[PDB]
């Protein structure tokens, strides 16, 4: 009866990284070094793939997604095809992106693994990847009829997506440093 | 009464913030054409550091801690292995070698003035500043007597002094 609404989460104070979850206002911790590491590999190889096959475009956190009244979300890294560019708008994302990564935080990781799982699930992301720094592995679900089924769970070797044809990633790579 | 990184350290979860000269000031959350220029500049840079195995690449959010009184949250930053160690477990500590910011209409001031002098004083090396309103750029090279202007262009390629090689079609940051 008192659930949180896309107009509550505007009205909270400038500054705050916040997400809108099943209309409950979770504060999302700062990220640490790692993670930002790891998002910035990632988007290196997807934004290079994108743009080599004009797929459309990338964009990483902090944006702002907006999936319904009761939901909107800071998606780590997501994919938007060009025919969907539509749904980029002025000050966030409204409606559901094609593709869309997760990095995991150990405190903070429950929400990816758990809520927004079946969020993305319902609102029809096609291809939802989920990374583990701490593991340093990743987990691929394909959407479909009857929701997410498991495309791939690896910590070494290669993972290819399936709606980005020809996209494959060599997973430990993620993780490396100097 | 100066706000010291104790004070950052214990703004409450979710605040992203930054302490400049001692004084703390919420950072408003950026919109996609910001997030789009850093992707677009972040493939670029990344790409050349990797090839070129130089260092290490973040880009925000990510605390980076200067003295007790400044602790800023700069958009995109470049570690060369030579300074590897200001690489902490929850932070950066230390000036990184290389910082490009990317301006937001309402709160351009701090990049323009008060961050410039900052990361002159504490030795960033070579410092972007990348406008996508009037869609520019402008580059400072750190030096014996603070930043000199590098570089200012709207049209062209600019080059970098500290990334021997490295070059950027300024238009290639901007939509039209
Ligand atoms: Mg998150
Ligand atoms: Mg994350
Ligand atoms: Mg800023
Ligand atoms: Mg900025």
């Amino acid at each position: 009866i008192d659930l949180k609404t896309d107009k509550d989460f505007a009205e909270l104070p400038e500054g705050t990284l916040a997400e809108l979850l099943d209309g409950e206002i979770f504060m999302v911790p700062a990220p640490i070094p790692e993670h930002q590491r790891v998002i910035r590999k990632f988007s290196n190889a997807l934004s290079t793939f994108v743009e080599k096959n004009k797929l459309g475009e990338v964009f990483f956190s902090p944006i702002d997604v907006y999936l319904d009244e009761h939901n909107v979300v800071q998606p780590d890294l997501i994919f938007i095809s060009k025919a969907r560019n539509t749904i980029i708008r002025e000050k966030r994302i409204e409606g559901a992106p094609d593709w869309i990564a997760e990095i995991l935080s150990e405190g903070n990781a429950y929400h990816d693994l758990k809520t927004k799982k079946r969020l993305y699930e319902k609102h029809g992301v096609a291809e939802y990847w989920i990374v583990d720094p701490m593991e340093r592995s990743v987990e691929i679900y394909q959407n479909g009829n009857s929701g997410f089924t498991l495309l791939a769970s690896a910590d070494s070797g290669t993972v290819v997506s399936k709606m980005l044809d020809g996209f494959s990633l060599e997973i430990q790579t993620l993780f490396t440093k100097p």
